[PDB]
């Protein structure tokens, strides 16, 4: 029964934990200019007003603040920073939804999940490669929150979450522009900015991909919207590339960049900041940070 | 549940030995001093497996010395490995398969090295949370290499508190003398199967678990990966106190060796740990980590 989750989200126990986490996470200000050091006093004054607005679906998230971060290669990393109030509410929601979805998620999904990290994905993939599955299908997706259809995503979420008050606020956060901090691509470890709820939502939809791959008996790892599939031959890899790309676009409504997607051997793959090499003493593929 | 006074027969069971064989073949690796390739182990065991089992039962099995192997590091320089023969990797794995589940239930949640489903990045994440809670004076004790310095009697005494099977104690001690060691390629940010590590890292964790318990008793915030520990403290004064107290415990109680010149108290930006450095992200107002220059 998921029809009455809002009061769990709004319980004093859950909100106190969310507050403490958000202040621990610090982070830049959102569009309202409020610093994380101001949240305590703000909630002392306005917390009951905010809870009331959420209960009646009259709370309006602020748009995320768009920040551009220079990349080492001359590109730009885009971040969407929620206000600290919205980080708090997002964290409160995620604390309740995370345990629900942890029961559904696949063991080879590693991104933005409790006690999981990029290095675990790498080690799982290496074990598959060293078992002979060293033709890699590297499907490149356009940014999840730039391309996902909100109606499709909310429909998937609603298969589990029956509480319409929670559905309503989650949709409003999609509209506000929440997104995935991709600094892990540069081998960075640490708290993502603006990531209390968006990565979970992406994992809910991409769990459908995990289930399709599992139905096909495929060897894969996934970290948010970045998946690699380990296959035993070039011919099979090309078939997998075609079949899974079609599934992603047709069933999930996401966009595959076919130019950036490729079939290659491990030495050609860059994944989660790592490259791969064959250790000729161990007789094993291994991984290490790729040049940036 | 197994009986810790009667573990040798569990180690030597068909099921355990088949699993150990499978894992050693999956791990591949270089040959030891006998020149035996991992693909030759099965035929060797078809002929000699029952002989080896019987030798182990009477404490007459003789481990071969590890082979010293020098290989390139990806970024320059050389890494030195001590490679057991594939037979010894097999027996080591068979022992470890029985000891690991016992010790996994004793170990501390902030120990991350050479343990199932754990990795260096988890240690980094835990440390970053401690740093960002204000514990940004880092006690960085540098230990000389564990297997170059550990006192065998002290180690076997600790093991024997749990493992009451004298035949297991006997073979573990012989593997110490054979030169088993810890592949340190994680220091270069490498992820993948270590060489020569089926038993040695577990033994190091058994001893260093004594340190973890002491640090936990003292309420300290730490992470540890094999013999590489950092401790996160709230002030320089407290860090100097922790440095003094914990270094003394390591040397006096565990008999390990601190390197005076390389142990220090520093802030995160001066720490290199498991291939990572630490930095202050000005936008996030937080410490984060990324691979340090190699
Ligand atoms: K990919
Ligand atoms: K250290």
């Amino acid at each position: 029964d998921t029809s009455s989750l809002m009061e769990q989200i709004l319980s004093n126990d859950n909100l106190n934990r969310a507050y403490l986490q958000v202040v621990r996470n610090k982070g830049a200000e959102g569009v309202d200019g409020m610093k994380y050091t101001e949240l305590k006093e703000y909630l002392a004054k306005n917390g009951e007003i905010i809870k009331e607005q959420l209960r009646i679906r009259k709370y309006k998230p602020q748009p995320v603040r768009r920040v551009e971060i220079p990349k080492p290669d001359g590109g730009v990393r885009n971040l969407g920073v929620p206000t600290v109030t919205d980080r708090f509410i997002q964290q409160a929601i995620a604390q309740v939804l995370t345990p629900i979805y942890e029961e559904q998620f696949h063991d080879h999904s590693y991104g933005f999940r409790p006690n999981r990290c990029a290095q675990q994905a790498i080690l799982t993939a290496l074990d598959m490669m060293n078992d002979g599955n060293d033709w890699i299908v590297d499907i490149d997706l356009e940014k999840f929150f730039d391309t996902v259809n909100h109606d499709k995503l909310m429909t998937i979420i609603g298969r589990t979450i029956k509480d319409g008050d929670v559905i309503s606020i989650v949709r409003k956060y999609l509209v506000s522009g929440i997104m995935i901090d991709d600094e892990y691509e540069d081998s960075i470890v640490g708290t993502p900015q603006g990531g209390n709820l968006s990565p979970l939502l992406a994992n809910i939809m991409l769990n459908e991909l995990d289930k399709e791959m599992e139905k096909r008996g495929l060897n894969f790892v996934r970290y948010a919207d970045d998946c690699i599939i380990m296959v035993g031959s070039e011919m099979s890899a090309n078939r997998v590339m075609r079949n899974i790309s079609r599934f992603i676009e047709e069933k999930l409504g996401l966009k595959v960049n076919m130019t950036k997607s490729k079939v290659d051997r491990p030495r050609g793959i860059k994944y989660l900041g790592f490259g791969f090499y064959y250790d000729t003493s161990a007789q094993q593929f291994k991984a290490k940070p790729h040049a940036k």
